């Protein structure tokens, strides 16, 4: 298991434009297109992103292209973040992927607000951090996903993803 397989499990893969859990226009492997309610605006962003006339749809290879780009951005993001970097550098591999997972899903700015969880993760207070992590809109809105990620932070293993 690696970050790509992990995210693939959490985001699924859709070739036509879809509304995500928050009702936002997205496609591929959780590639957010736009926060606006406009399908056309989403269609525009899709074309701009792919660099061709797609008319709301893409291929698997293009999806994977967005995907590779998005994963890289999250990492680069974390590494550039004053608040995220120290935590990220402090984690073992497996746990680091979980941080990437959250950033991919919510953005670096959103994750940077889990101040207390962040500190706990920094201190290696696994169980304590898992509890704090659960006291969030994140967990209340996407419970099964949030559970997998928290379990990962708690155990340092891929178990939450085994057998899926
Ligand atoms: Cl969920």
């Amino acid at each position: 298991m690696n970050i790509f397989e992990m995210l693939r499990i959490d985001e699924g893969l859709r070739l036509k434009i879809y509304k995500d859990t928050e009702g936002y226009y997205t496609i591929g492997i959780g590639h957010l297109l736009t926060k606006s309610p406009s399908l056309n605006a989403a269609k525009s962003e899709l074309d701009k992103a792919i660099g061709r006339n797609c008319n709301g749809v893409i291929t698997k290879d293009e999806a994977e292209k967005l995907f590779n780009q998005d994963v890289d951005a999250a990492v680069r993001g974390i590494l550039r973040n004053a608040k995220l970097k120290p935590v990220y550098d402090s984690l073992d591999a497996v746990r680091a992927c979980a941080l990437i997972n959250m950033v991919f899903q919510m953005g670096e700015t959103g994750v940077a607000g889990f101040t207390n969880s962040l500190r706990m993760l920094q201190q290696k207070r696994w169980d304590e951090a898992a509890v704090n992590l659960a006291k969030s809109r994140w967990y209340n809105q996407t419970p099964n996903r949030a559970k997998r990620v928290i379990t990962t932070f708690r155990t340092g293993t891929w178990d939450a993803y085994k057998n899926l």
